[PDB]
C-alpha cells in the first residue's frame, strides 16, 4: 500500500534526474565496497604495510564498508521515494550507526594526524606502539556508540497521498538546538580543526625544514613526505564531501532554516547531493590511496591479479 502511494506521489510530482542519482548511488556502492575491502585485504595479508597509520585506514574502511551495506540503500530509498518503507526498529539502528561511524570516521583521522605530529613535530619523535592503537580504536568506537544513543533515542517514525518518515522527535524546540551544536561541534568543526592545526605544523616540519645529514633521517622524511601528503589530500577530500551535510544540518536544525520556504526542489536537490557526498568519500578514499600509496597501488593490483586469475 506504502508502494502504491509512492507510485501516485511520483506521478503526481515527477523527478526530472532520479535516473542519474541511482547510477551514481550503485557506483559508489560497488566502489566504495569494493575498495574498502581490498583495503582491508592488502593491510591484512602484508606485513610491510602493517603501520599504526594502516590500522587507522583499516578501522576508518571498516566503518565505511559498514555504511556502504547498512545505511547507503535505505538513504537511496529515502532520497528517492521520501518514505521509510523499513521499520521502526531498522529506523532506530539504521541513522544510528551512520552517525556512530561519522564519527568514528573523523576521529579515526584525527588520531592519524595526532600520531604523525607525535612522531614528528614533538621534540621526542614518538613510535607508537600497536597497543595504543588499538586501545585508540576501542575507545574511539566506545565513545562514539555512547554519544550517538540520544540519535537513535529520538528516531520516531512519524505518519504525516501522505507518507511514512523517520525522523527526529524532540520534546522542546531548544534542546535539538543544542543537540546539534554538539553534533557539528563534534563531527566536523573540532575534530578537522585540530587536524588541520597538526598537518599545518608538520608541512612545515617537513617541507620547510633543511634536509637532515644522516641518511636513514634522508629516507625516513622522504617517505614521511610522500605519507603525509597522501594524508592530507584525503583530509581534503573528506572536509569538501563532510561540509554540505553537516552545513545543511546545522541550517536545518540549529538555525531553523528551510522551513518557511516553498521551494523544496532546490533544498531537496542540495540535501540529497550532500548524503550522496558522504558514501562518494567513503568510496574515494581507497582510490585516493591507489593514486598516492606505492604499496597500496601494488598491493591492489595483486588483489586483482588474484582474484582474476
Ligand atoms: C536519508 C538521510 N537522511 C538524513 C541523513 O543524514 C542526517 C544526519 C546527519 C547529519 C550530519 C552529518 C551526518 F553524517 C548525518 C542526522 C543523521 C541521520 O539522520 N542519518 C541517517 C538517516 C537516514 C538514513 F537512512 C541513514 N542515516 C542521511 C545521511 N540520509
Amino acid at each position: 500500500e506504502e508502494f502504491l502511494r509512492y507510485l501516485w506521489r511520483e506521478y503526481l510530482h515527477p523527478k526530472e534526474y532520479e535516473w542519474v542519482l541511482i547510477a551514481g548511488y550503485i557506483i559508489v556502492f560497488v566502489v566504495a565496497l569494493i575498495g574498502n575491502v581490498l583495503v582491508c585485504v592488502a593491510v591484512w595479508k602484508n606485513h610491510h604495510m602493517r603501520t599504526v597509520t594502516n590500522y587507522f585506514i583499516v578501522n576508518l574502511s571498516l566503518a565505511a564498508v559498514l555504511v556502504t551495506i547498512t545505511c547507503l540503500p535505505a538513504t537511496l530509498v529515502v532520497d528517492i521515494t521520501e518514505t521509510w518503507f523499513f521499520g521502526q526498529s531498522l529506523c532506530k539502528v539504521i541513522p544510528y550507526l551512520q552517525t556512530v561511524s561519522v564519527s568514528v570516521s573523523v576521529w579515526t583521522l584525527s588520531a592519524i594526524a595526532l600520531d604523525r605530529w607525535y612522531a614528528i613535530c614533538h621534540p621526542l619523535m614518538f613510535k607508537s606502539t600497536a597497543k595504543r592503537a588499538r586501545n585508540s580504536i576501542v575507545i574511539i568506537w566506545i565513545v562514539s556508540c555512547i554519544i550517538m544513543i540520544p540519535q537513535a533515542i529520538v528516531m520516531e517514525c512519524s505518519t504525516v497521498t501522505l507518507f511514512t518518515v523517520c525522523d527526529e522527535r524532540w520534546g522542546g524546540e531548544i534542546y535539538p538546538k543544542m543537540y546539534h551544536i554538539c553534533f557539528f561541534l563534534v563531527t566536523y568543526m573540532a575534530p578537522l580543526c585540530l587536524m588541520v592545526l597538526a598537518y599545518l605544523q608538520i608541512f612545515r616540519k617537513l617541507w620547510c625544514r633543511q634536509i637532515p645529514g644522516v641518511a636513514a633521517e634522508i629516507k625516513q622524511i622522504r617517505a614521511r613526505r610522500k605519507t603525509a601528503r597522501m594524508l592530507m589530500i584525503v583530509l581534503l577530500v573528506f572536509a569538501i564531501c563532510y561540509l554540505p551535510i553537516s552545513i545543511l544540518n546545522v541550517l536545518k536544525r540549529v538555525f531553523g532554516m528551510f522551513a518557511h520556504t516553498e521551494d523544496r526542489e532546490t533544498v531537496y536537490a542540495w540535501f540529497t547531493f550532500s548524503h550522496w557526498l558522504v558514501y562518494a568519500n567513503s568510496a574515494a578514499n581507497p582510490i585516493i590511496y591507489n593514486f598516492l600509496s606505492g604499496k597500496f597501488r601494488e598491493e591492489f593490483k595483486a588483489a586483482f591479479s588474484c582474484c582474476c586469475l
